[PDB]
DNA sequence: AAGATATCTT
DNA sequence: CAAGATATCT
């Protein structure tokens, strides 16, 4: 499936191949920092490539946003399937020590999930399936990474992490019940280890329930008192007939 | 100066290269993207060993924040005088003509002295930021080390400058659930040469001090740096 | 103006 | 954890 294969891909890709610099035309190439922002944007570019190569054995279009700010970074479809858009985010975090649990902002909940199409490339309901590339490594301290250096020195340039893992999985799987944000109010995944993720290990039941509930949490803890602030409180609510 | 030569190396620098990728230790290239959020990443280490590399020339020590959402991007200071630091931030936009960037948090350290900073905010002497604009070009596949003229690059006239912070600074917020600073809205020669409104650093920081966070509660303070005067001469009231 | 894009810190 | 930090755009 389209699915099977980009995962593969994508493993393969991550066990074959450690970005280690930015290069300039000219063969310049400055090392990486190893912050988050840093490490979010390499795991996107070097998914890119990967994406589009899958997609395009399997005879889907890929569509990035055309405006900054929009979600996902990549919307799949087959042009005879316009209504089954897949579309695709990358979602990154770090670990101190190998093996901790782990967790992810996973978008906004106040925007497209509520308004079928505020800052997103396509209308919402458009979309049959809403997955999230995850990458988890575990940070190394920044020295030698402070100067440039030649191709010839490829081998050589300190990498800022060192035990990267990826994960396909859907959206609504490891949707967890606590905000992954605050004034950005993104949804936040179960709080696990990686394995969990791979395994589909999540909180709600359903897609519909996953988006039931963030449909509805509310921004702040204070209001969050009154209604429901975690799975078994907006379980006991939909009980009592959302009230 | 420290200054001076920090920012004709980096003028040199951004002349003869081109960052158009990232590469693997294997030789793999993955070409960028073409949003902020890439580009901004890729100007902020293209000037890391520049920083470091004139840092080093005139005897000061740079360090990098620890925790990610800390200000500011590089430290400086000379071991002999801890308490004379230097701040730099690196801060991008996009031309397709006037421009306007974010500079920072305007609720964080610059009022409550130790939030979200390296170190406390007394101890700087300086806030300088670093600037690169582009204009926006308007590729999905890998390249090998042949080919590093063959790929696309999403930007096409980068420009850069060094200001003070607060010279640059303006009145109207350049972001809001993340309430940041907003520079002047101005042509980039407005930068380089210093063409702010703020009268000293001392407005520009007691300015960004009191600025409420929205615009109704704004209507009852001041909105722009006129209304700001005013508030000023009512008492700061 | 206010709120999107990612994800961290305490 | 909840709230607000890091950058910058629409
Ligand atoms: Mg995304
Ligand atoms: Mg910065
Ligand atoms: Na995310
Ligand atoms: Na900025």
């Amino acid at each position: 499936s389209l699915r099977s294969d980009l995962i593969n891909a994508l493993y393969d890709e991550n066990q074959k191949y450690d970005v280690c610099g930015i290069i300039s035309a000219e063969g310049k190439i400055y090392p990486l920092g190893s912050d988050t922002k840093v490490l979010s944007t390499i795991f996107e570019l070097f998914s890119r490539p990967i994406i589009n190569k899958i997609a395009e054995k399997h005879g889907y279009i890929v569509e990035e946003p055309k405006q900054q700010n929009h979600y996902p970074d990549f919307t799949l479809y087959k042009p005879s399937e316009p209504n089954k858009k897949i579309a695709i985010d990358i979602a990154t975090t770090y670990t101190n020590k190998e093996n901790e649990k782990i967790k992810f902002t996973l978008g906004g909940y106040t925007s497209f999930i509520r308004n079928n199409t505020k800052n997103i490339v396509y209308p919402f309901d458009q979309y049959i399936a809403h997955w999230i590339i995850g990458y988890v490594y575990t940070r190394v301290a920044t020295k030698s990474s402070l100067k440039t250096y030649n191709i010839n020195e490829l081998n050589e340039i300190p990498k800022p992490y060192k035990g990267v893992k990826v994960f396909l999985q859907d959206k609504w799987v490891i949707a967890g019940d606590l905000a992954g944000s605050g004034n950005t109010t993104n949804i936040g995944s179960i709080h696990a280890h990686y394995k969990d993720f791979v395994e589909g290990k999540g909180i709600f039941d359903s897609e519909d329930e996953f988006l039931d509930y963030w449909r509805n949490y509310e921004r702040t803890s204070q209001l969050r008192n009154d209604k429901y602030n975690n799975i078994s409180e907006y379980r006991n609510w939909i009980y009592r007939g959302r009230k």
